[PDB]
């Protein structure tokens, strides 16, 4: 574990983490994909194989010793509000088993579902908040990456609003 466990956030490429692993946003079909899934597969090619996995799941795929969580949130596009809500809670779910068995000591991880499988809303808040609700009881240092100043501000404040 970390000695002091902290929530911090970046704006930068995910795939330039400085984090013991990385979660992926990726598709349930190991698909190249777009966004932070493509970056992904550019940076850990080996890690999409045999990635594939429903959505609301993670699936771990190492790229040499370097840990690749996949993790499908839903689309929004496709999901009732209601049945993607719960999809995206339990991905992130997934997300903590993976973290805790793997005994990192950090963890890169992006707002799963805020981007292309949005449904054209913003879900910083509602996809922030379930991240906490599964990372909280974990021990990883957890850094959280985004792209967009706006949302680095409002990831910073959700996060100091807690200590
Ligand atoms: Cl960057
Ligand atoms: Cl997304
Ligand atoms: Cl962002």
């Amino acid at each position: 574990g970390a000695m002091a466990p902290s929530y911090r956030v970046k704006r930068m490429d995910i795939a330039k983490n400085d984090e013991e692993c990385v979660v992926n946003a990726a598709n349930p079909r190991g698909l190249p994909g777009d966004g932070v899934c493509k970056a992904v597969y550019k940076k850990w090619p080996e890690s999409f194989k045999n990635s594939a996995t429903p959505v609301g799941t993670a699936k771990t795929v190492m790229c040499g010793t370097y840990p690749v969580i996949h993790a499908v949130g839903p689309n929004f596009s496709n999901y009732t509000e209601s049945e993607g809500d719960r999809e995206l809670a339990a991905a992130y779910r997934e997300v903590a088993k993976e973290v805790t068995r793997l005994g990192v000591n950090s963890v890169a991880i992006p707002l799963l579902s805020t981007g292309v499988y949005s449904g054209g809303k913003d879900r910083l808040t509602q996809s922030l908040n379930h991240l906490f609700t599964a990372m909280d009881s974990t021990d990883a240092d957890v850094v959280i990456y985004c792209r967009d100043k706006e949302w680095e501000k409002k990831i910073s404040e959700a996060i100091q609003m807690r200590t």
